């Protein structure tokens, strides 16, 4: 019923590192980095895997931060996202085709350029807290319906 | 934007009270006491009116137990309800043409002629854990979406 996900945010004392999609699902929004997990490969290494592949940057430690479903009206399979963050990082961002990755200093993250749900959870990764969600959309643009609570364990 | 309600339930070691309602908005159902909240009444007095009323039995200390926001698709007042329990009460419950109560044992309540909502909360209130929910309804007998969580303070 539900395809796995992953999401990683780059998150540093004073600043959050975003991709603005260039092409494709998502384009001309701001996110973090992920996609899909594959066959014989854990979550965690598919999240590193898709932030190497999608920003340019090598992560050594990735931390679990939170789960969020995404249902999409009119479509059978949900998203499952598992979310992880890093502080610790290597390499310096890399613009390709798909992603152009831009710092962003806390007081500035650009949520009326980001998918509507981030303006929920993203406050609460900021403060380190963990998370579960679920978010009923109708379109890209749209929450009908959602829940979101902190954790202990991810 | 919201009308107060109060839904008390009398709930004893072994067994619960509730009352048949024989008439009117839940006909044929079986639910908990209560109503509408008066001009100048405090929403406990409104709770012990109501039990007083509906059931004859006399209350002295009602305990804050849940608070329950119910939409109805189509009507754009919400019913804000607050739910009370008592153990401690005086007289033998009365049936009148509008209500009949009865008694049942825990392992027994009689959820499927009960409201779907109470499916959810009454397990939380019987293990004396206090909730806050919300339920949007599409008529009287089903649930599109809800949110339910405990909490320290109603
Ligand atoms: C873009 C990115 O994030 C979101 C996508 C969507 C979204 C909306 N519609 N669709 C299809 C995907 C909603 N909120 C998000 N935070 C995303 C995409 Cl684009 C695809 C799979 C994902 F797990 C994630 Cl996490
Ligand atoms: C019957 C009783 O309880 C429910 C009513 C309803 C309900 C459904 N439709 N309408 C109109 C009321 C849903 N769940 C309940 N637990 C009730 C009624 Cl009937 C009216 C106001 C209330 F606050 C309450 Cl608490
Ligand atoms: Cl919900």
């Amino acid at each position: 019923a539900s395809r796995l996900y992953t999401l990683v945010l780059v998150l540093q004392p004073q600043r959050v590192l975003l991709g603005m999609k260039k092409r494709g699902f998502g384009a001309g929004r701001w996110n973090g980095f992920g996609g899909k997990v594959q066959e014989g490969e854990t979550i965690e290494d598919g999240a590193r895997r898709e932030l190497q592949e999608e920003s340019g940057l090598t992560v050594d430690a990735l931390h679990k931060v939170g789960q969020i479903v995404f249902e999409f009206v009119g479509e059978p399979e949900l998203m499952d996202v598992h979310v992880f963050c890093t502080d610790s990082i290597q390499g310096t961002p890399v613009e390709s085709d798909e992603m152009r990755p831009c710092w962003f200093q806390l007081d500035q993250i650009p949520f009326k350029d980001m998918w509507p749900d981030d303006s929920y959870w993203f406050p609460l990764l900021l403060q380190k807290k963990k998370f579960h969600g679920y978010f009923k959309f109708q379109g890209q643009d749209t929450i009908l319906d959602y829940t979101l609570r902190e954790v202990d364990t991810v």
